[PDB]
C-alpha cells in the first residue's frame, strides 16, 4: 500500500469530524443556554432546536446533490467555508431565534457531508480498500461526538464559562480553517469519476497515478471508462432524476437503497446521542451522566476501528447481520425486565447496542450506499438515500422520548421487532459488495 490513498482520505475526514461535534457540541452545553435564554418551555425550545438540524440535514442531504453534479472537489471545499461561517454565527448567541437559525445550517451543512464525503471516499480508493477506507468517514464522525463531550465537561465545574460554551460553538471554525487550507495541499485534484463530467483523462489518469503511485494505471481506468461510458449512454436515455419507480430493474436497487439508509435509524442510535444528558436523569444523577456518557462516546469511538479491517474480511453483509444479532442482545432481554436486577441491564443497554452499532451498522451504511447502484444513477441515488436517514432521524428520536416517558417496554418491544425485521431484510434482500463501480 501507498498512504497517498489514505492521504486524500484523512483530508476530506476533517468534514466527517465537524459533522460528528456539530451534532452534539448543542447537545452537551445545552442546560449552559438555558441559563442566558430563560424546563417548561425550554424544554419544548430545545426540543424545536433539536428538530432544525434534523430538517437542515434532509434539505443536505437534497442539496447535495445539486451540489455534487459540479464536482466532489467543489461539494467538499464547500463545506468548510459554510461551516466556518455557520460556526461564527452559532457562537455569537443571544437567543433560541438566533441558534435555532444558526443550528439549522449547522444541520444543512451536517447534511451534505453525509451526501459529500462518503462519495469523495468511494470515488478514490481502490476497489479492494473501499470499505475500510469509506469506514474512516464514520470514524471521525464517532470523533466528533466524543469530542465535544470532553470539551464541554472540561467546563463541567461562572463567568469563565460563558467566554467558553462560546468558544466551543467556535471550535469547529478553526477545524475549517484547517480543512480549507488542507484542501490546497490535496483540492488541486478531484476523484477520477470526474472523467463523465469533464473529459480531462489524462487529469483522471494522474489521480490513480499517485494514489497508489502506479505509473501504468490501464486497469481501474478503463474500469472507470465502463463505467463512464454506462453514464454517457444514460444521459442521452435522458434518465430522470426518479425513473426509479418507473423501471423495475431500478426499483429494486433504490427503494432496497432507501430502505436500508432508514433502518438505521430504526436501532435508536440517535435517541442515545441527542438524550445522553437527558435520558439517564430518569434515575442516575449528574455526576453519573457525566460519566456514563463520557464512556459511551469514547466506546463509541474507539468500536469503530475494528470495522476497518473487518468490513473487507466479512463483507458488509456479513457485518451488517452481526449488528442486528447485538442489538436484539442488547434491546430484548432489557424490554422483558421492566413489564440491582434491572441497574445491571441498564449497563449492559448502555454499552451492548453502542458497542454492536458503531462496528457494523453505523459505518456500513455510508460505504454500502456508495457501493450500490452502478451506472449515472449513482451520485443521484446516493444523495436521496442519505436524505431518508435524516427523515428517518426525525420518525424515530421524537416518538421515542415521547414513548420513553410513558411506557418503555413497548419501546424496547418495537426496537426488538425492527431489530428482527432488520436482520431477515439484510439476509434476504441486501446484497455483499467488496469490489466494484
Ligand atoms: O455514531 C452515531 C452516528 O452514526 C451514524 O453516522 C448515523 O448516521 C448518525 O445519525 C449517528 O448520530
Amino acid at each position: 500500500f501507498f498512504s497517498t490513498s489514505f492521504k486524500y482520505v484523512l483530508s476530506a475526514c476533517i468534514a466527517s469530524f465537524i459533522f460528528g461535534y456539530q451534532v452534539s457540541v448543542l447537545n452537551t452545553i445545552k442546560n449552559f443556554i438555558v441559563v442566558e435564554f430563560e424546563c417548561s418551555n425550554n424544554t419544548i425550545q430545545s426540543s424545536f432546536l433539536l428538530a432544525s438540524v434534523f430538517i437542515g440535514a434532509v434539505l443536505g442531504c437534497g442539496f447535495s446533490g445539486y451540489l455534487v453534479q459540479f464536482g466532489r472537489r467543489l461539494s467538499l471545499l464547500i463545506i468548510y467555508n459554510f461551516f466556518f461561517l455557520v460556526s461564527i454565527l452559532t457562537s455569537i448567541t443571544h437567543h433560541f431565534h438566533t441558534i435555532l437559525f444558526a443550528r439549522l445550517l449547522s444541520g444543512f451543512g451536517i447534511g451534505l457531508v453525509t451526501v459529500s464525503v462518503p462519495m469523495y471516499i468511494s470515488e478514490m480508493t481502490h476497489k479492494d480498500k473501499k470499505g475500510a477506507y469509506g469506514v474512516m468517514h464514520q470514524l471521525f464522525i464517532t470523533f466528533g461526538i466524543f469530542v465535544a463531550v470532553m470539551l464541554g465537561l472540561a467546563m463541567g465545574e461562572t463567568s469563565f464559562a460563558k467566554l467558553w460554551w462560546r468558544l466551543m460553538f467556535l471550535f469547529p471554525s478553526v477545524i475549517s480553517l484547517i480543512g480549507i487550507l488542507a484542501l490546497v495541499v490535496f483540492f488541486k485534484e478531484e476523484t477520477p469519476y470526474f472523467l463523465f463530467e469533464k473529459g480531462r483523462i489524462e487529469e483522471s489518469k494522474n489521480i490513480l497515478k499517485k494514489i497508489y503511485e502506479t505509473d501504468n494505471v490501464d486497469e481501474p481506468l478503463n474500469a472507470i471508462k465502463e463505467a463512464v461510458e454506462q453514464n454517457e449512454s444514460a444521459k442521452k436515455n435522458s434518465l430522470s432524476l426518479l425513473s426509479a419507480l418507473k423501471i423495475p430493474s431500478y426499483r429494486y436497487v433504490i427503494i432496497l437503497g432507501c430502505l436500508l439508509s432508514g433502518l438505521q435509524q430504526f436501532t435508536g442510535i440517535n435517541v442515545l446521542v441527542s438524550n445522553s444528558n437527558e435520558l439517564y436523569k430518569e434515575f442516575l444523577d449528574s455526576h453519573l451522566i457525566t460519566i456514563l456518557s463520557v464512556v459511551m462516546t469514547a466506546v463509541n469511538f474507539l468500536m469503530t476501528f475494528p470495522a476497518i479491517y473487518i468490513v473487507e474480511k466479512l463483507g458488509r453483509k456479513t457485518l451488517l447481520l452481526w449488528g442486528c444479532v447485538g442489538v436484539l442482545v442488547a434491546y430484548l432481554p432489557t424490554a422483558i425486565a421492566n413489564e440491582n436486577f434491572v441497574k445491571i441491564l441498564s449497563i449492559v443497554a448502555t454499552f451492548v447496542m453502542i458497542i454492536s452499532f458503531a462496528v457494523s451498522y453505523g459505518p456500513v451504511l455510508w460505504i454500502y450506499l456508495h457501493e450500490m447502484f452502478p451506472s449515472e444513477i449513482k451520485d443521484s441515488a446516493a444523495s436521496l438515500a442519505s436524505l431518508v436517514n435524516w427523515v428517518c432521524a426525525i420518525i424515530v428520536v421524537f416518538p421515542s422520548d415521547i414513548i420513553i416517558k410513558k411506557s418503555p417496554s413497548i419501546l424496547f418491544i418495537v426496537f426488538s421487532v425492527m431489530s428482527i425485521l432488520t436482520f431477515f431484510f439484510i439476509f434476504f434482500f441486501i446484497k455483499e459488495t467488496k469490489g466494484g463501480e
